[PDB]
């Protein structure tokens, strides 16, 4: 459960009016529902209102997935 999901945003994101959010690239923004096939009802900033569907990307990216790559396996001391 019943969380708020993660997401990130994917674009730039002007609110017209008050009722839509606006972030930027990169922010994270938290998902409530869908009011209908284009736009999710959400919060950002402590804020709630609605942005697209497409300008987010909704965080299912587990950790495991990311322990990857010569920068993180130094970091780690993977090879020592």
């Amino acid at each position: 459960q019943g969380a708020l999901l993660p997401a990130k945003a994917v674009y730039d994101f002007k609110a017209q009016t008050s009722k839509e959010l606006s972030f930027k690239k990169g922010d994270t923004v938290y998902i409530l529902r869908k009011i209908d096939q284009n736009w999710y009802e959400g919060e950002h900033h402590g804020r709630v209102g609605i942005f697209p569907i497409s300008y987010v990307e909704k965080l299912t990216g587990s950790a495991a997935a990311l322990r990857t790559g010569e920068a993180y396996l130094r970091y780690v001391d993977a090879a020592a």
